């Protein structure tokens, strides 16, 4: 027992992170068969930054002027194209390390792993949700793009994010490996807005089940709700609305657990009404969103990759 | 910015984990060069576990016993001897993926990571601290016994931590890589005190400074104190009294942030006796206690590994 905010184990994609240099802007890329992923942005200086024509700055761009650094090895670039807000840089040597692994774009409330990177190098591994806003809440500094969000199924990782920047309000933004945006965001140093980034409902009521598996019960209450009345309640504390498709997916935690998906709600409703007062679940003073019902079913099962 | 609980990359350790079966008793060993180091509790039998005595236990015990499972690989093992509360099981093979490591017995308040893992496959990793009492308040199930704690120097892992139990109110205890646990627990299946879980005020006071390099500055008050006063309220709210040797520590987030050590004491001083008052500080409603000053550092500036 005891639960944690777990990543998935990093060796996978360590074995992928590259540095990709073009003139003075250095960054990270993924290196999967003969092909290296990374930002765009890295053909742009600071003052392109502003106002970016990526199609007319590529132009000025060649094979030779895309340093690709696996460790010590130079990778010789070959072939060059945009997808999107994405590079792909063939390049004349398969990773002899590549993984099992799959393009996914995930659905807002999906929760997945970062590897922190700087010049090609790990420095960390922490778990992120896709807000509902479409960013995510990072620990990324200056030299941290093309840096991955993965998940793994037993042997095979399902790429989902790469890191492309802030928004003034330090939150995170960044796309899928096809390079398209999660969320309306755009690779310009320019003002953008971060809408209201509501709480993931269904992956509250997980942590919750979660909490209860492991003996923090104090919250458990008498009653019950409905689905609608839950949801005037959350619609006024900006909670996602919980849908039938929500309680379906918690069936088997409510299964383990004897606890009602509604009674949870009713659980759930009355923490939002009264707040903790001054009381932890799982060492958190705040209803954590974070976790999903499969993150939470993984966790308290063990289940186990290679 | 952002500022996230951030794990080593699990690479160098992945590459080090092995399944260790006697009998019907299976956990993980950490194989480095030609040695398997293990819970020796994977002799005992759930009756064992009561009472055991591992010297009459062990003369049961030949190296054909201990099962030793590299993936796919059988190791075989070529001598066994017991060191405190660990077997360390010599095999023919030198493991191919040995990092550079040290074994270290960390002080209570610092901070490292696990790789939590069952039948010697890697389901995740998390950053734990060392709690004043010498328990870690991990995610551990059946099986996950062996699992290891480390830190990462730049290309050198320092092994500080296996996992061998958790007591009835949940928590977890274990070893160093010589077999000693930390604190006063035993591998025996009794009734065991975890003494108070004291808040490592060193750790806040990082995180404090972490807020504020992170633009999250509400709590910074008008106010300083002094050691002795700081000392006379962290005693009530069982807080670690507080050493001019922590200042020390803190030192270079004092001059990054221009922030005087007993300045950040006065605000933490205020947050302790008036509350958040319903806010945040880095996305948490309470004082969180699992960075170290050098964590921090680490973080904030983008240190690498490999
Ligand atoms: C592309 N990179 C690396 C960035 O982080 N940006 C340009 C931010 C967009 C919004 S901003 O102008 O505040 C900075
Ligand atoms: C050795 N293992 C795997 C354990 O977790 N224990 C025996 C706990 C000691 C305290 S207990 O008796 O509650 C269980």
């Amino acid at each position: 027992s005891g639960f944690r905010k777990m990543a998935f184990p990093s060796g996978k994609v360590e074995g992928c992170m590259v540095q990709v240099t073009c003139g003075t802007t250095t960054l990270n890329g993924l290196w999967l068969d003969d092909v290296v992923y990374c930002p765009r942005h890295v053909i742009c200086t600071s003052e392109d930054m502003l106002n970016p024509n990526y199609e007319d700055l590529l132009i000025r761009k060649s094979n030779h002027n895309f340093l690709v650094q696996a460790g010590n090895v130079q990778l010789r670039v070959i072939g060059h194209s945009m997808q999107n807000c994405v590079l792909k840089l063939k390049v004349d040597t398969a990773n002899p390390k590549t993984p099992k692994y799959k393009f996914v774009r995930i659905q807002p409330g999906q929760t997945f792993s970062v590897l922190a990177c700087y010049n090609g190098s790990p420095s960390g591994v922490y778990q992120c949700a896709m807000r509902p806003n479409f960013t995510i809440k990072g620990s990324f500094l200056n030299g941290s793009c093309g840096s991955v969000g993965f998940n793994i199924d037993y042997d095979c990782v399902s790429f989902c994010y790469m890191h492309h920047m802030e928004l003034p309000t330090g939150v995170h933004a960044g796309t899928d490996l096809e390079g398209n945006f999660y969320g309306p965001f755009v690779d310009r140093q320019t003002a953008q807005a971060a809408g209201t980034d509501t709480t993931i409902t269904v992956n509250v009521l997980a942590w919750l089940y979660a909490a209860v598996i492991n003996g923090d019960r104090w919250f458990l209450n008498r009653f019950t709700t409905t689905l609608n009345d839950f949801n005037l309640v959350a619609m006024k504390y900006n909670y996602e609305p919980l849908t039938q498709d929500h309680v379906d997916i918690l069936g088997p935690l409510s299964a383990q657990t004897g606890i009602a998906v509604l009674d949870m709600c009713a659980s759930l409703k009355e923490l939002l009404q009264n707040g903790m007062n001054g009381r932890t679940i799982l060492g958190s003073a705040l209803l954590e969103d974070e976790f999903t019902p499969f993150d939470v079913v993984r966790q308290c099962s063990g289940v186990t990759f290679q």
